[PDB]
């Protein structure tokens, strides 16, 4: 669950940010990318489909591994929008908060 | 995730399924939706508050992940069960589409 680049992000592109705001959020986004790339991501599901034999333990395990990774990624995504909103005016913040809610 | 009905699902729509195959896979799809609906089911506040709440963020994220784990389990189970009514050629195509996803 990655936030798009600010230039591509629907949540921020319609905010009418100043150049100073743009620079700060770009820095936050690079740092988001840096952090997520550091999350350890160490064919399982396809084999059980291919074998025709259900392997309950292997499925639960692979899915727990993937959920654990995604969870961590989502932690940084949440922080990213939290940090981003610090550089906003109250109006902009309310727009961001509303946009995030609509995404649910 | 959740998988669409067979006619709208990129993984199975190009398989050239028979009416008998479609009827069965749709019953599986119906059971999948039922099962997922039976899964027992914060972040906005931190934006509004401006105060980071680390424990609350992590809690919400753990609860959501536990749910998505369960939903993905049924999604995998769905394609496993689905493939039982397919021909060996169809079955191979489904595995290839899933890996790509
Ligand atoms: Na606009
Ligand atoms: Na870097
Ligand atoms: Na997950
Ligand atoms: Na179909
Ligand atoms: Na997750």
């Amino acid at each position: 669950p990655n936030p798009p680049l600010p230039a591509q992000d629907p949540i921020v592109q319609h905010l009418k940010l100043t150049n100073d705001q743009i620079t700060r959020i770009k820095k936050l986004h690079q740092q988001l990318e840096t952090d997520v790339s550091q999350i350890s991501m160490k064919g399982a599901l396809i084999e059980v489909i291919k074998s025709g034999k259900w392997d309950d333990a292997a499925v639960k395990q692979q899915l727990a591994a993937f959920s654990n990774i995604e969870q961590q990624a989502r932690y940084y995504r949440v922080k990213y929008y939290f940090d981003l909103s610090k550089v906003l005016t109250p109006e902009q913040r309310q727009q961001v908060q509303q946009d995030l809610a609509q995404a649910l």
